[PDB]
């Protein structure tokens, strides 16, 4: 019954991440974009001291976003929020109840984060070699159920983790969206659609095909012109190696 | 009644972790030390094909640790572990039941991991600046209740997390093992003595106190001796500005 608001922003695959897993849970939920690039709001740091997105409020009197109240429950990072879904609302089941296959889904999701995200965000923004992006994503393709599903057999938060980043690969390659150069664009776009990453895309597209995911994606071109307004991506700069 | 075998290391603060939490939870288990850093057995992929410790297999035949079964369930990465655990014996009450609590704990582990760890890292491998990673662990000490306790009260993983590598803090410290200056461990000596730093101070002490660490720990001298045979700390080697 206690509230829930999210603090978002569409670019961000961070704030995403728990949209996703509220919508698989079925819960009644509150949004409020904030600019945290731009024009960051005087009261943001009460919700999240660390001034970043997505922050999350739970339980407290009932008040607008932009007037939180000091009674509820300050929740950062985004893995944590994640979790805390999943503890909120057993019956949807966003984790297996098997021990090993609930260690599968924590396991799928710290691969990710400590092989893959800092490549995603070195590649993208620092403009830093592709290869290694590459080699951490068919080590992540590889943790995958080789026959199909999701990382842990049933969806579960692990997939609500990971989809953000991934989604966004490949519209963003498109795009010529990223520091990296040219050449290494090229490559990462000839590689995700080769077979070696087969796997990779088949995941996308169940992901992509889930409701969370089609409503809490404001479709390609449109996430696309979000990231544009992302300053690190500096639109006309390049890296080279 | 299924098996449990950490391949470990003692230098290794991740293998520390789950030490911690399996002694915590009362677990029967096995440890076997592997020299990963030097000379990785050729069976090890197979308990980790990513050729890191700590290892885990969970099941499967009771086989000696360097004969393992291809019936065991391989489980990776540290953080998976812990909650692992914590799924396994939930009478040791390694997390909190109440949601808000838990998601403290998910909140302070995913601040050492984001903000914390890869300072310590940058200080001790690179010998780049101390005062990011002072911030840092000031903006963790400011999570934790300032009147006493755990990070989400009662003790759980998520100070098995991080008692490992704040612990290995102050005798590597003193050792002067890491390649800043002797300029930044000085300043850092001073900063983690003062009282700017009591509280984080008061964690490690409760922490250190609890058998769990003393049981995982080989002393202050000994520890500080097997770091020093880890290449990336470069035994005897400073940078300077
Ligand atoms: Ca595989």
């Amino acid at each position: 019954t206690k509230q829930i608001t999210l603090y978002t922003a569409t670019f961000s695959p961070y704030a995403h991440r728990v949209r996703i897993a509220l919508e698989e849970a079925g819960a009644e939920y509150t949004t409020y974009d904030v600019d945290i690039l731009r024009n960051m709001p005087d009261w943001f740091p009460l919700v999240n001291p660390l001034k970043k997105i997505p922050a999350m409020t739970f339980g407290g009197p009932e008040v607008p976003p932009d007037q939180p109240s000091p009674e509820s429950a300050k929740i950062a990072e985004s893995l944590a929020m994640l979790e805390f879904i999943a503890d909120l609302f057993p019956d949807a089941k966003l984790l297996p109840t098997d021990p090993v296959l609930r260690a599968r889904a924590r396991t799928f999701m710290a691969l990710y984060e400590n092989y893959v995200n800092g490549q995603f965000r070195d590649v993208w923004f620092l403009g830093t070699p592709a290869d290694p992006l590459l080699q951490a994503l068919e080590m992540l393709q590889g943790a995958l159920p080789p026959d199909g599903g999701f990382a842990a057999g049933e969806w579960s938060i692990a997939d609500a983790a990971v989809i953000p980043f991934l989604a966004r690969m490949f519209p963003y390659l498109e795009a010529g969206l990223g520091l990296y150069s040219k050449e290494d664009g090229v490559k990462m776009r000839k590689a995700m659609a080769s077979e070696r990453f087969a796997r990779i895309r088949q995941y996308v597209r169940d992901c992509r095909a889930r409701p969370s995911f089609a409503n809490t994606w404001a479709g390609d071109a449109e996430q696309v012109e979000a990231a544009k307004t992302v300053p690190m991506l500096r639109v006309g700069e390049h890296h080279h190696h």
